[PDB]
């Protein structure tokens, strides 16, 4: 399957999603990465690896459709069959989103549901849970809804700061992002006509 990722910024999790897909038995490649803002980290990121990457600035379209038809011609020109957001700080239409439907995924850095929106590491630490962790989830036209793939529980330790939550949470998200991208990508999990999870078991042997 070969894989686009849309950031914004600096493209967190890209160098694990990118390392996954060098493993032998990798079903995935990162074939293009797409950025809304000029010269972020991400992006150095995705040309040190030596992938193609596009700038789509939104200022240059009437509004957020034309935008995300832009972004889509993208994906269309290079045959992207997946997407994940990686830090993609703008809300994707309706029509995008609906496209898109079961091939784009995303990651939250809490156990969805709880902790929705901004600052989860904060929300968890501020709450006072002692399992916080992240989840990979299928994207849907609102924000942190969406069918879950995969999720893994992380301690929340005593004397955590924000910063040291955030990085152990990190390093689940370097495990699980590449995890669930390997899924899709192979179809072992693929989302059902009934807008389910299902795992599927592959003719080919
Ligand atoms: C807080 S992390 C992120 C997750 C969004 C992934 C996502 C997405 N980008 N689009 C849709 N439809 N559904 C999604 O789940 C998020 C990103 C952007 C916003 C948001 O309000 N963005 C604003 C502007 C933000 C900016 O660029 O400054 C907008 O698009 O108008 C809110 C949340």
């Amino acid at each position: 399957a070969r894989v686009a990722v849309l950031i914004s910024g600096t493209g967190s999790n890209l160098q694990a999603l990118i390392d996954s897909t060098r493993e032998p038995n990798s079903s995935a490649q990162i074939d293009i990465v797409i950025s809304n803002k000029a010269a972020v980290a991400g992006l150095d990121k995705a040309e040190r690896a030596g992938i193609p990457t596009r700038v789509i600035n939104h200022k240059l379209y009437k509004n957020r459709v034309e935008f995300d038809s832009a972004i889509d011609l993208v994906l269309e020109e290079f045959s992207i069959d997946i997407v994940c957001l990686a830090g993609f700080m703008r809300i994707l239409s309706g029509p995008f989103v609906q496209k898109w439907n079961g091939k784009m995924l995303n990651i939250h850095p809490s156990l969805l549901p709880s902790f929705k929106g901004s600052n989860a590491h904060e929300q968890a630490l501020e709450t006072g849970v002692t399992v916080t962790g992240c989840t990979v989830h299928f994207v849907a036209e609102d924000v942190d809804a969406g069918q879950i793939i995969l999720q893994e529980a992380v301690p929340v330790k005593r004397g955590d700061t924000v910063a040291t939550l955030s990085e152990r949470v990190k390093l689940a998200e370097h495990k699980i992002f590449p995890a669930a991208l390997q899924l899709v990508a192979s179809g072992t999990v693929q989302l059902g006509e009934n807008g389910k999870i299902c795992w599927v078991k592959e003719e080919h042997h």
